[PDB]
Formats: structure tokens, C-alpha cells, sequence
């Protein structure tokens, strides 16, 4: 819900 979304944020938009 979030603190993937502080990683998500590098990891999914690192590649999005």
C-alpha cells in the first residue's frame, strides 16, 4: 500500500 510505494517508486517507475 506504501512502503512499496517508496520502493515501487524506484523498482516499478525504474522500468515503467
Amino acid at each position: 500500500r506504501q512502503i512499496k510505494i517508496f520502493f515501487q517508486n524506484r523498482r516499478m517507475k525504474f522500468k515503467k
